[PDB]
């Protein structure tokens, strides 16, 4: 009953906003079980069987990155419920590719500003 | 003849469009080029990455779409080269590195100026 959760942030696309993902990965454990807490390829690999396992995928996407995005392209692929969050005072346009799949129920898109994301999530998770 | 996906940071910053450009336009030797608001976007991009033979992606600029479009290229059977510059000083995402294969998704080191000769070999 309670939820696998899956959670995506930019790493070698630049740690700019790694506070950040701590608290969003601080709240989605009061929720539920958080998965994702050669050398690349087990990193890959790994993460593919968390990503099938989830419950809901949860993804930071304000900072441009490839990791990040091929996770949701695979999860969209396994028809995952999908969480994205954007700060549009970042200054930045967030992909057409992402913003594009949202389809406002099993793939969601919410803009939103910093300080307010431990309440956005409880709204979604509650 | 074979069609040809291409894909390239935009959103993520369009610092290498000029070497967009080379690739694209070697490219068209070998094949259809697909991809010479934002949902249509998106549909219409879906629709041809489900139609191409071949996606070709430039990963040197971080970007949220041409990971996007890798991963579903991944799920749609598609096969996948993938160039990457060292000279930015980038570490490559671990996701796309270690999503390679070597055979039907491979993931190429390069120089600039030899990413025509890369292509020639890949395509023959
Ligand atoms: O070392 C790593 N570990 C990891 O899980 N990722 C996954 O890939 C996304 C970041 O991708 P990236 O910014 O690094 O390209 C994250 O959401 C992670 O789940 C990537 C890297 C190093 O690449
Ligand atoms: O306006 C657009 N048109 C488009 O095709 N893309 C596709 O998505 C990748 C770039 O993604 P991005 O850097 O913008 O996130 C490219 O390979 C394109 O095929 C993205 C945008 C604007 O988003």
């Amino acid at each position: 009953m309670r939820p696998a959760l899956y959670f995506c942030g930019s790493i070698r696309g630049g740690r700019e906003d790694r506070t950040l993902y701590e608290r969003i990965v601080s709240r989605l454990r009061r929720f539920g079980t958080v998965l994702t807490e050669g050398g690349d390829r087990l990193i890959h690999e790994q993460d593919l069987e968390w990503l099938q396992q989830a419950d809901v995928v949860v993804a930071e996407v304000t900072q441009p990155s490839l990791g990040v995005g091929y996770e949701l392209g695979r999860a969209v692929a396994f028809n995952k419920r999908i969480l994205c969050l954007f700060r549009p005072q970042s200054g930045r346009v967030l992909s057409a590719m992402i913003r594009g799949a949202a389809d406002g129920s099993r793939f969601q898109v919410w803009d939103y500003e910093e300080g307010e994301v431990e309440a956005l999530l409880d709204r979604y998770f509650e």
